[PDB]
């Protein structure tokens, strides 16, 4: 039933375990290894199973200790290639057989990003990291690349003795390689069933420091110190999150601070989450991105989406818990401010992509469409917009959180669709069905544009941001002298970012307005990756030539697509930077991430 896959569905075949024995050769830029898939049959007399590949070369397929005949079909863009494996002898229902595939990756694989020592914040050692979400585990190893299949895994990775190898699992051992003395083999065990898109590897000159009874923060020697401070609230957040979903059954929770290159704020990888170094502002304000990945240990890591059309079930429900952690740490005044900010981001994505556009619906049709392209603010904020509306109809926070605690409990270790969620939303609230029936279902789930109902948000914290935003938009030439550093003497870092976000929706503003802002507030001096981003966009949209060097620099400074893609598109629209925007892309294309370079290129109209 999964459009984004070329393999046999869960109804025909199901993978139960995976044993990965590989080596990381940085000279060759490949992942030399053998994958042992303890595959189970769900049909009587199964003669052949199909698997997902992309940029792979197979040496041999070993079943029962013998070479078997395998066939690889014709390549289909982002989906990759189907790998039909002819079985030696037919399978019965629930009959488990191991398949050892001797794969070989590509140095230009869409999942892995190979780093030159110069690209790292160590300058003396190389770095390697993956990103299997959504359809990129096929670019690492041949498997049933579908979130309709949850599997366990045990792994052994051979890397040089001078490096540290880490996976999305709990570590077991540490011993040197037998037929390579300059190498060390690291063991990883994942007893908890997890889909292939959540499997991740990271190798490099890493170092760890404890920040609580179950957390380890991983980054290079000269990045550990501020990593310990910025995410020091993780232990307290986890204790709060447990009273929202249930027990934390993963053993250890770790944070891994990636090099700038990483294209996402955070990735929900179990036992070892993936975070961007841009989160480090030094004040602990970007801590909500940690609250999002903690919340993912319940939604996405326990209750996973069966197909990618139902992705909103992951992020949307996670944004609810993320704001609830912040709404138990900083109050309901903050939870409502963030929820109001969410609609704001949603408005920006709906106006950009288009109102009647297909990728603005909550359940979209990913037939002949790449999920990495269709990624926007719709499954995050529109998915939350639904939940917050339901909450303000069925009761309140305590009542709706009670539904989610039962929801995680009901579909734990399982892969579900939007149809499965709506049944439980009607089964849990079996007495408040009258309220549930008032809700237009086709308008929130299958219709494009803004949702038909805008919920009620507490404007207590948000009003100040709007007051200062409206002050600038309404201001004339003579009015600009009224603005002083006094203006933001009470506005917080989140409120300063909200003011910039509100102004950017009404951008471009006169060039004199922008110039004045820097003369009194000094927005260039700030090191907050969220504040700096919107401010740079505001100048480039308003045609400020002084901002061109800074705007280009921020896009090369980091790899997060939340900030790089807007910048490179902004400078492409702006006449005095259109050439530089293109020139920087092609000169930095080699150093870029295979996902970052792919999406930026299309937005710049470059092949
Ligand atoms: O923190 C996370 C951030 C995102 N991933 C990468 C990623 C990209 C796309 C994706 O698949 C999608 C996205 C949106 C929709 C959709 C449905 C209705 N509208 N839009 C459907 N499928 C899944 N993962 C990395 C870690
Ligand atoms: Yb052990
Ligand atoms: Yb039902
Ligand atoms: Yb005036
Ligand atoms: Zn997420």
């Amino acid at each position: 039933v999964d459009t984004c896959s070329l393999a046999s569905p869960a109804s025909v075949c199901r993978t139960k375990h995976l044993h990965l024995r590989c080596s990381v050769d940085f000279t060759r830029r490949t992942l030399t290894g053998t994958a042992a898939l303890t595959v189970q049959s769900q049909e009587d007399n199964l003669r052949s199973l199909v698997l997902d590949t992309k940029d792979l070369t197979i040496e041999k397929v070993v079943i029962n200790g013998q070479e078997v005949k395998y066939a690889l079909g014709e390549r289909q863009s982002y989906k990759g290639s189907p790998m039909e494996i002819s079985l030696p002898i037919a399978l019965s229902k629930n009959q488990e057989i191991v398949i050892e595939i001797s794969f070989e990756t590509s140095p230009k694989s869409s999942a892995l990003q190979w780093l030159t020592p110069e690209q790292t914040s160590g300058k003396e050692h190389p770095y390697l990291f993956s990103q299997c979400q959504a359809i990129h585990c096929r670019a690492i190893l041949p498997c049933q690349d579908t979130p309709s299949v949850k599997l366990t895994y045990t792994a052994e990775v051979s890397v040089p003795k001078e490096l540290v190898a880490l996976m999305s699992a709990i570590r077991d051992g540490e011993t040197p390689d037998p037929e390579d003395p300059s190498r060390k083999i690291y063991k990883f065990i994942q007893k908890v069933p997890i889909p292939c898109y959540l499997i991740a590897l990271v190798v490099g000159a890493l170092e760890s420091r404890q920040i609580g009874p179950r957390t380890l923060v991983w980054s290079e020697k000269e990045q550990v110190e501020k990593s310990a401070y910025e995410f020091s609230e993780t232990e307290s957040m986890l204790k709060i999150a447990e009273d929202l979903g249930g027990p934390y059954v993963w053993g250890q929770y770790d944070l891994l601070v990636l090099p700038p290159s990483f294209p996402y704020g955070g990735m929900e990888n179990p036992c070892l989450t993936f975070v961007t170094p841009t989160l480090l502002a030094g004040d602990k304000s970007l801590s909500n991105v940690i609250a999002h990945e903690i919340s993912h240990s319940w939604t996405g890591n326990l209750v996973t989406n069966k197909t990618w059309d139902h992705f909103w079930l992951n992020e949307g429900h996670t944004v609810y818990l993320e704001r609830h952690i912040c709404g138990r740490l900083f109050g309901e005044k903050f939870r409502h401010f963030n929820a109001l900010g969410g609609w704001g981001e949603l408005q920006n994505s709906v106006k950009t992509f288009g109102e009647t556009h297909p990728f603005t619906k909550l359940v979209v049709d990913l037939t002949d469409i790449d999920p990495d392209v269709a990624y926007s603010s719709v499954p995050y904020e529109k998915g939350f917009a639904l939940l917050f509306y339901l909450e303000q109809l069925l009761g309140g926070p305590e009542i709706f959180l009670g539904f989610l605690k039962a929801y995680v409990e009901k579909f734990s270790y399982k892969s579900i669709t939007t149809d499965d969620w709506k049944d439980f939303l009607y089964s849990y609230f079996k007495d408040k069905v009258d309220v549930l029936n008032q809700v237009d279902w086709n308008a929130w789930l299958y219709s494009p544009g803004l949702p038909p109902i805008k919920p009620n948000y507490d404007m207590t914290l948000t009003n100040a941001c709007i007051a200062l935003s409206q002050r600038w938009i309404t201001a004339k030439e003579d009015d600009l002298n009224s603005f002083n550093a006094t203006d933001l003497k009470d506005l917080s870092s989140h409120q300063l970012n909200e003011f910039l976000a509100q102004t950017l929706q009404r951008a471009p503003l006169p060039l004199g307005h922008i110039k004045r802002m820097q003369e009194v507030y000094n927005f260039n001096a700030i090191n907050n990756s969220e504040i700096r981003f919107r401010w740079l966009r505001l100048c480039i949209q308003s045609k400020w030539e002084d901002a061109i060097p800074l705007a280009l620099k921020m896009a090369t400074e980091q790899g997060r697509m939340k900030f790089t893609r807007p910048l490179f598109k902004d400078l492409a629209a702006f006449d005095k930077s259109h050439d530089q925007a293109v020139r920087t892309y092609q000169e930095h294309k080699a150093s870029m991430h295979p996902v970052t370079a792919m999406l930026v290129g299309k937005d710049l109209k470059v092949d």
